[PDB]
């Protein structure tokens, strides 16, 4: 049956209700960036070295000082229990099995505590939105800290929700037996009521004083903004267009990655998400300077197939495709994945 990430998406389309599949699949508006996040990877070509000795390929690396088994981590995707009953709990258990990290959504269908208890040994980080209610915001950060989450990924590209046309057509909302457990399109209205469109760099200063955990700015697309995040004492940049779900017509993340890596001058780690489906995608992102990449939708499709096992399978497919891509390119470990491997 399912031997690559595209197969898991096709299976998911066959077994999820239309409104749930569409919520997970959609991009904003005409979905130009959604297509480009995938097409852009294909424009970057690989220049493999031969005869390097790849008997022993080591995929391990570090994210903000914490070891991971591979440079492929789970990105925040809201409300995972729509795809499968165990939702976030499963994801975290799969991450623990694989030895990689899970970024937990602020809009999870499982609590910060339920997920930590399910994956105590897993590397876990919290994705944060700055809520209008700063007491809501602080108690999410404090709960992450106490529960041995290792970083905060603050999403900075969502003052308002993007306009995902299928959610508006389907009048998206949660199934009746589910909730966000940490507290037109139903979700766009929720954002308008709950999430602060006023936040500025002053709020980043606030958050940077609030916690000693590492903080990564998620959703940066400009070098100037990245340099501002470094000036504010943040510890990494996640180059992201929110899975193409926010402003349509922004570039693909793999295309803006080199500007961001150049702008930060090695001062903080730079990560990528958006369109990662294949081991060669991971290799290209690392060659252009990313420390690791995050996967969003493939994880949801792993849930839709077979829950915890299905997330494990998706992660193992990515790991094996990445291993093969490294070996065929002449790379024994991630430290030798250099810029000459790629050209656009
Ligand atoms: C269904 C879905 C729900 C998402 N929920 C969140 C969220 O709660 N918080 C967040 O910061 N980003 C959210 N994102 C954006 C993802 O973190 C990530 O940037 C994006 O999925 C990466 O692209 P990919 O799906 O192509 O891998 C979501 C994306 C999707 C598809």
């Amino acid at each position: 049956r399912l031997i690559c990430i595209n197969d898991y998406e096709q299976h998911a389309k066959s077994v999820l209700p239309k409104s749930i599949y569409d919520y997970y699949r959609s991009g904003a508006n005409d979905e130009e960036t959604l297509a480009d996040n995938i097409a852009a990877f294909s424009r970057w070509k690989l220049y493999p070295r031969m005869l390097r000795n790849v008997a022993e390929t080591d995929l391990s690396t570090s994210v903000l000082g914490q070891r991971v088994s591979m440079p492929i981590c789970v990105g925040a995707t809201a409300m995972q229990r729509m795809a499968h009953v165990d939702g976030e709990l499963a994801t975290v258990r799969a991450c623990q099995s694989l030895g990689t990290g899970m970024m937990l959504s602020s809009w999870a269908t499982s609590s910060i505590e339920e997920v930590a208890e399910a994956g105590p040994e897993a590397l876990r980080w919290l994705q944060l939105y700055i809520y209008k209610d700063r007491e809501v915001t602080k108690k999410l950060v404090r709960q992450a800290e106490k529960m041995g989450y290792k970083a905060i990924f603050v999403t900075v590209d969502t003052p308002y929700l993007g306009n995902r046309l299928d959610d508006v057509r389907n009048r998206f909302k949660l199934p009746p037996q589910l909730r966000m457990k940490n507290f037109d399109s139903g979700l766009a209205a929720y954002v308008a009521k709950a999430i602060d469109p006023s936040i500025s760099w002053e709020d980043i200063k606030w958050l940077r004083r609030l916690t000693s955990l590492p903080i990564v700015a998620k959703g940066i697309l400009r070098g100037d903004d990245a340099r501002e995040a470094v000036k504010h004492g943040l510890n990494g940049i996640l180059v992201s267009n929110h899975g193409a779900r926010q402003l349509d017509g922004v570039p693909a993340t793999i295309d803006v990655l080199p500007e961001i890596v150049e702008a930060v001058e090695g001062k903080v780690e730079v990560f990528l998400d958006g369109g990662v489906r294949k081991g060669t995608d991971v290799l290209k992102a690392l060659a252009l300077g990313a420390k690791a990449v995050f996967v969003g939708r493939p994880i949801v499709w792993g849930l839709a197939f077979q829950g915890e096992k299905g997330v494990q399978d998706v992660l193992e497919i990515l790991k094996e495709e990445f291993r093969l891509a490294m070996a065929l390119s002449g790379c024994q470990n991630v430290k030798v994945i250099d810029k000459t491997l790629v050209r656009k």
